């Protein structure tokens, strides 16, 4: 009975972690595009 | 024994699944930010 969410959690956690790297690396692009778009604006004088 | 075993892999568990959340959040607060530098980009002539 109990016991088997042994596995379930088991596997369940490989998942979360694996996700986990692909969020980090979705989010690092996303800064990656704004610190572009924010040295666009200052060359353009409009990033005050 | 197992209880013990449990209990650790769904503390696990919910740390993994709260650094989902938080990077699901952090990622569209940085697609938002890219919409808001577009559109300002877009009316200073910068976008074509």
């Amino acid at each position: 009975g109990s016991e088997r969410q042994i596995l379930r959690l088991k596997q369940i956690n490989i998942q979360l972690a694996t996700k986990i790297q692909h969020l980090e690396f979705s989010c690092s692009e996303k800064e990656q595009e704004i610190e572009r778009l924010n040295k666009l604006l200052k060359q353009n004088g409009l990033l005050g």
